[PDB]
């Protein structure tokens, strides 16, 4: 029952709203590579690391392992070789001029997320493609072992491995498979779901959905690098789109392929 | 002097985005990779083609009320300051959760709900099978970031089948059974699942007012605002059903 | 990207307003000739002057109405209300309609209230005396509209004739031309003053052409009051105005009707 | 929804009327 004219349009109710409002868009990465934790990263150009170490002039000319010698006969060194990449962002025209926001994170969260999805895909590809066969763990270079069930398989996988490489070993597998292993073991005994996964097998574990079959071995030998990047913007006038695009170069290879195995039932 | 709790809350505010921007527009597709891209999932081809690249946050009105009789004012108590803020703020929350999880939404606001339609219902033999199969359905990028919402009672029934005699998953958390985070809510009927990065909310403006109805002798405290919440991509969020 | 700043505004035209404006939504044509006043209480005499002994008897009419009504004339207050309604969303979308849209609205409401009552075919009760078609005016009869108007001028007293003015609808002014077509000549280009011999004003409400000395007809607005309020629940502001007026004919015998 | 008492009887709406009024 007042006479005043609210011309100002200043809002008093704003503070009543939740105090967690952003005023700027933010989000988490859309994808990530879970191999980056264990494996080695490098930026240097044209890398070569020899396979050999620890020569003895032994009269007992047995080397470490039979698989270790026959696949060193392949070659002495490994040389990472460049491969092409492409990343596209595509922010449209209305969004730029329609309202005042800030997208630098939206671009950043999109580009360097795209890198990780690439290198995980080819490195864990079921069916590789031309030029990319020499990085996928599921390529035929690496062995299968055969347990009766998947539990004893992984034991028989970690078993038939070098003493040394066993020490800093590491396992990859799906979580869904990891549950079936435990629902059968928990029968008539303690619960294991409250337990860490480090102990049922003895050594650390990482979970990813990609690994349709498990992996085992020491990923200090698996290596990645990136030569150098290229970044430029662009505008397509006839359509209105702005284009942010990235390209760099890379390769990833395993030093020795005997250090890694595949478990199977 | 008087004080009380939040009368109601919205569980969905934990994971969803929350914004205050006047007009809001974002792109739907974050990035596309190089030539060797297996064809984008049939779904995203359809919805992206139909909806378009952008997403519109469009204002929608409502009103929240509060009523204090006159005797209550003149009995030496201070409810003017706290009882109303406790009341109005709660009204904002219940308005959201009612619309999102609406079994049969009111007209003009169908597109907001998750059960309006346009989501695929997978079918598990039991609730345990339906949730795990629903994770098996959606795209893996959304899977890695996915979150489940459900009612707590359904989480009890899955334990009774996973009783397994001796072991008791009443003490276990729920993260480790399904493998992903969980949040419990009583309104969520059929367990829904997806990447709640994409789901988002925006409040543009408000206005606070007060007035006395002289004859009936009751003060009033009213507030209004405009919001909207939409799914950046419908193909993400999926249903579980028996 | 800095923002949506660009140089297109130069290419954009120059007629752009930057804020809202509009026309008078309605108007009262009768305000041209009639008097208009603001006086609180108003009283005037009906008869301006009388000459010496040699006056032929005053026209039978004026003897009657003057005898019945009395020498004076009473301007008596009568109420009405004008409204205006603006929803709340409209306020909070950065536009300025508070200042101009309402004045454009309320001022028009005053005008339509007048013209509705004066030219009312069947007036509302309590306000019969204002209208020109309530009754108490003589309807002459011409064979056509052209004959009826000219005969109506032939009826009323000559003093009123010399100052008389005609109001009518424009379409009827077309029909009189079709009979005065006369083949070759076309009075579409002619003004209307020269056909009938006196000024004319065009108005769509005026059914039967009326005529007389609009010196005598008069209006008065005594007082007003301006108010505003919010209906909190329904979320609409309001802007209301009120006033009191009245308009009367100093002498009914002047103003006459034309009819077919 | 105000508490004031218009005792003055000064009219604000006067200017809204047509400016051709005679007095």
């Amino acid at each position: 029952l007042l006479h005043a004219l609210p011309t100002g349009n200043d809002s008093g109710g704003d503070k009543l709203l939740p105090k967690t409002l952003s005023k700027e868009i933010v989000s988490e990465p859309f994808a990530k590579n879970q191999l980056r934790e264990k494996a080695r990263l490098t930026n240097i150009k044209g890398l070569e690391i020899p396979r050999v170490s620890y020569t003895l002039d032994d009269d007992d000319f047995i080397t470490d392992v039979e698989t270790a010698k026959e696949l060193k006969a392949k070659g002495d060194t490994v040389k990472f070789t460049t491969n092409k990449f492409k990343v596209f962002a595509a922010i449209s025209d209305t969004v730029i001029h329609g309202s005042d926001v800030d997208l630098v994170n939206w671009v950043e969260n999109a580009l360097q997320s795209g890198l990780a999805a690439k290198e995980r895909k080819d490195a864990l590809a079921v069916s590789p493609k031309s030029g990319l066969e020499h990085m996928s763990f599921y390529n035929g270079s690496v062995k299968e072992v055969e347990g009766a069930d998947m539990y004893d398989a992984i034991i028989n996988a970690l078993a038939d491995l070098h003493e040394d490489y066993r020490d800093n070993a590491t396992i990859y597998m799906r979580y869904a498979d990891y549950v079936k292993i435990i629902s059968v073991l928990s029968n008539g005994t303690t619960n294991f779901f409250d337990t860490p996964a480090e102990k049922v097998f003895g050594k650390p574990v990482v979970f990813t959905d990609a690994a349709v079959k498990p992996i085992v071995g020491d990923f200090n030998y698996f290596g990645i690098n990136y030569d150098g990047t290229t970044y430029d913007t662009d505008k397509d006038v006839k359509k209105g789109e702005y284009l942010f695009v990235l390209t760099a170069w890379y390769d990833q290879q395993r030093t020795l392929d005997s250090a890694f195995r595949i478990a199977k039932a």
